């Protein structure tokens, strides 16, 4: 088991790799496959090339049996600038192959993310800023696809090369041409690396400031009208300045450190060229070298270490983007807590009943809400939920989707345990308008049909009316087809609850619940769409909970719980009359409603 | 000068003050030095590939194993030594000059920061904090990198590029340099072409990873609404299918890279194969040695190397020089209110404020005030008041001269207010808005806002006057508790109190109420209003309201009709003229009874 192991880069990569050999295309494969020999392709070319420069510069040398030497000469010569052309060839051609590979395999794990995301439980509170998350998954995805690149193209050809150049340095100079070489790499990713995570640093505080620079610009610009009507220019431009100026200095230390770790790099390397290409003319002094092979062998040393100039950016990104990955199959890894039974059956409302059998219940362990909660809502009845502060009713929407499970007892509907049904059936038979309705960044139109998958435009038209808000988008000049949310035309808090009773409306459940539909809205508003909402809970089972007594007072009967338990049940007329919990309430409401209209 | 063909070169032209200041003499040094490492490290660079061909002519020339050692050891070694330099001079400019860019992009900044506060408010600067961030961030980057490209990489391209051309011509050819210049001319041309429709792609390929983000952020941030609705399955196809779309793209876009690519190294090695095969043409004639082809060689990979990232290059330079354009736009967009040529302050000795017929509207095809007339006395309660046409949301921005009016005059104590400068003006105003804006820093910096030099005592008796002092004693860090977002969140008469305590600290002689309680619930509207009338004390004050009921006990009200003054009076007198403020109460008290029936 692959989970089983140290929580480095090695294990992100291993559980990476699948995506790259699915086992599941195949046609992915093959241009995997197909990737890595233009690989070995671009390596066997940029490795031969060299030769062909070395054989040229000996046929002008030693022209004793390389005649005539003209000819040997120009096919060398020829050959060596063919190669090139063809190096790069392959390279783009590996390049253009893997990104299909790359691109897939990266959505893939999106995928995955994504739906996993989708079933992990509420509790994690995914309600947030766009404009942040946007910009971390933004950044995030550029991390991960910047190593990515640089992994499959860099480190591993230069690994490729690098091996290659110790096997030909070994067979044909040395060895102790070898050891410098070698050695060579070796100071050169120490210094890179230990000098890159310095830079790291320093990048981190230059980005810090010039964030705060821009943010002192951005409010000052924002707030236009309120620095004119202080005489506050002078202060803001100021303030501005001094931030600027700190971003600026810690800009320039920052590209200063880039060039140091640029001398240092450069310093290794022509030390290793100094070296190597004296051992290389010496060697021929004594007639055992070519002096092709002098080209030969410092063609070879700048062709190890050009794709080696960027090996710090490089050691940023990649570690970075393995930091990232982790997170992302950290979450993959997050256990479900609300799961489907295994086989589990689906829910088959014949007749919709919903009983709570003996519920407790809280969102954290040390702090329980519903004590024993046992109720029964009989099926086609429309019935309220009440209560005071701590009654613990606005956990009954939230058990009754299953977003969580009991601490101890059931919840029943139609005689079957939820816990034990398929979630989706679960919920297929379940409508809500919640207090807070939300839309998507998209057209009203989307929005309404949102309740059912394959919904007609009948459907929506349909629901519209039964809401009553079929004129209003008749009034609209672009219709169903208008643009609401953020960043699109913004909704009155009628409109947006009339717009959810349409979505419910679409689904259309068996069993419907309002919880605390109308308590965002205002009186007459309030008023309007009480009308609409009696109309829609006509044949089904309609569950209300609510804070305002009075919209709630038609009742067939009405729930009325306290510290977590059912506390008292029965008519609106019954309740008062038993001069109980529930009277208490509505008394005291009704003396508020009275002192506010008195204050005109 | 402005007078020009608005292109980059105008640009840059309009730029390069910035780069070499006349006012610093420590960055024109730091110019010069870069300047000169600039033609050290091409020296360094054009010269090291001749220490490679001697040490080659060395060994060839060339009889035996002879001194040839000692010259070809200190030729290679030459070599390495000129490698390594070259970059340290490289690098040294860009450390020198570092310094130059910084403060350069630095007071282009703060000039174009200036302006904007200078140019008019009808610039709607009113949106959305992560755009314009987006945005500034991206054309911020831009000038940067077109900046470092064009003086760091381009510039000694061109420098290196005629070296070439000069050395080439005395040392072979000609053929050999009409070969290289045809080949850098193709290779730019062919660079540029391919850039323009790979540009294209890119911007389609963003825009398609763009609709992807947001349908996958769009979808968690409403976790709930998709939970309701059993919709997982169909938003993640949602997101299936705009991700694929945004895979093409991508692959196409790269796809394009890998064509550039080929061209221009089909370009470069075309030239490389000719040149370096017509060296050895050469040679065989002992004409040129054997050092000549190393030579030739190593020229032309380093001409190329630079041109190298061309592509990129040239998109980035060709948006840097957009972008900075557009920063000279604003400085150059001509300002619509002014002082006056040697404009005198403004004494405020009684502070009456007169509108003399004011016509005025925000666009000349849109009126809203038709001669609009009334004194306001000094020291008075007046509050203006009008049905949806009146034009009384015009009061507080003229009177603030955010504009001048078409025609007639607006004086405070006796003195037109256009012929005035504007911040003796201003300093002789206070304003309470209707939405009063919190800076992201602490409350004391809020309240302080109001003078420049206000001392924590001023802050406190403001506080103090406003009535806000008391909830700020039970913050733990009082007045250095940090607001706005991410900071402490204020309620709504909050937010109206430390207003209006700003406006204490600045502590004017005329105070404008403009809708101050309309974002307000009931109770809070008539708390506020206590201390809105406590301040109003001896100062003069205008109280521009929606709600008849909270003016009511003005000294005299001003009632607005269609842009002009159609009734005036206390609120009894009023009443009982039985015309438009007549009817508007009424109708005022009718609706606060319908709401209390419900
Ligand atoms: C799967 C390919 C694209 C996925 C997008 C990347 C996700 C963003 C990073 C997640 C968290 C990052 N971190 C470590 C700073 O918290
Ligand atoms: C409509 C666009 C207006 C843009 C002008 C704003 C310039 C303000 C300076 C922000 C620069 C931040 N910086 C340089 C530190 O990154
Ligand atoms: C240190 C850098 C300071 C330079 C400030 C430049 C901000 C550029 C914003 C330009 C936006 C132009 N536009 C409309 C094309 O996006
Ligand atoms: C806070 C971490 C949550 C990240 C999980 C979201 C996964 C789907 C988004 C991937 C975006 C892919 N993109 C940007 C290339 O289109
Ligand atoms: C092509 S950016 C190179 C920067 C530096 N040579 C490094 O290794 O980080
Ligand atoms: C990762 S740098 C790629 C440079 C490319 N040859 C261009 O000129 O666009």
């Amino acid at each position: 088991n692959p989970k089983d192991a140290r929580h480095d880069g090695w294990q992100t990569l291993k559980r990476f790799l699948p995506y790259l050999w699915p086992a599941d295309n195949a046609v992915l494969r093959r241009r995997v496959v197909g990737a890595i020999l233009m690989v070995l392709l671009g390596k066997a070319t940029t490795l031969a090339l060299p030769f062909a420069y070395k054989k040229a510069v000996d046929a002008m040398t030693l022209g004793g049996g390389a005649q005539p030497a003209l000819t040997v000469a120009l096919a060398f010569v020829l050959a060596y600038a063919l190669g090139r052309f063809s190096g790069v060839l392959f390279d783009n051609l590996r390049n253009i192959v893997f990104e299909r590979v790359g691109q897939d395999a990266t959505r893939h794990l999106a995928e995955n993310v994504f739906a996993r995301l989708h079933k992990l439980s509420l509790r994690f509170h995914l309600a947030r800023r766009t404009g942040e998350v946007t910009k971390v998954i933004e950044r995030g995805t550029k991390s991960i696809d910047t190593m990515l690149y640089f992994l499959l193209f860099n480190i591993a050809p230069t690994v490729i090369e690098l091996t290659a150049v110790i096997v030909i340095f070994w067979l044909n100079f040395g060895l102790g041409l070898v050891t410098a070489t070698i050695l060579a790499v070796i100071a050169y990713v120490w210094t890179t690396r230990t000098i890159t995570e310095w830079r790291t640093h320093l990048r981190e505080k230059m980005n810090r400031l010039d964030g705060q620079a821009l943010a002192r610009a951005v409010d000052s610009l924002l707030n236009y009208e309120t620095v004119k009507y202080f005489g506050a220019e002078s202060r803001e431009e100021a303030r501005y300045a001094s931030a600027a100026r700190a971003y600026a200095d810690a800009a320039v230390k920052s590209e200063n450190s880039l060039g140091l770790l640029n001398i240092a790099q450069a310093l290794i390397v022509n030390l290793l060229m100094a070296g190597a290409m004296a051992w290389t003319v010496y060697g021929w002094s004594q007639g055992k070298l070519t002096v092709g092979d002098l080209v030969f062998v410092n063609t070879y040393l700048t062709q190890l270490f050009r794709p080696l100039d960027m090996l710090g950016m490089v050691y940023r990104t990649i570690r970075q983007g393995l930091i990232d990955m982790a997170e992302m199959f950290r979450l993959i890894d997050t256990h479900i807590e609300v799961a489907d039974v295994p086989n589990a059956p689906a829910l088959v409302v014949n007749r919709p009943s919903v009983t709570f059998d003996n519920v407790v219940f809280g969102y954290d362990r040390d702090r329980e809400i519903l004590h024993g909660l046992s109720f029964e809502v009989a099926a086609g009845s429309r019935v309220a939920i009440v209560g005071p502060s701590g009654a613990g009713k606005s956990t009954i929407a939230r058990l009754l989707f299953r977003f969580y499970d009991p601490w101890e007892g059931r919840i029943l509907i139609d005689g079957q345990d939820i816990a034990h049904v398929t979630q989706t059936s679960l919920r297929a038979a379940l409508g809500i308008v919640p207090q807070d309705s939300v839309l998507f960044n998209d057209t009203i139109g989307y929005n309404i049909a949102y309740g059912r998958d394959g919904a007609s435009r009948a459907e929506v038209d349909a629901a519209a009316k039964g809401a009553a808000i079929a004129d209003f988008i008749a009034r609209l000049p672009q219709g169903y087809d208008t643009e609401v949310g953020e960043r699109g035309l913004k909704l009155s808090g009628g409109e947006k609850q009339r717009v959810a009773i349409a979505r419910t409306l679409v689904k259309n459940p068996p069993i419907l619940l309002f919880d605390e539909a109308t308590s965002a809205l205002d009186t007459r508003t309030e008023q309007d769409i009480l009308s609409t909402m009696r109309a829609v809970a006509s044949h089904r089972t309609t569950i209300s909970i609510a804070h305002r007594l009075s919209t709630i007072a038609d009742s067939d009967t009405i729930l009325v719980l306290d510290q977590g338990r059912l506390a008292e049940q029965g008519s609106h007329l019954d309740l008062l009359r038993r001069d109980g919990l529930y009277a208490e309430m509505w008394a005291r409401q009704a003396a508020e409603s009275a002192e506010v209209s008195e204050a005109a």
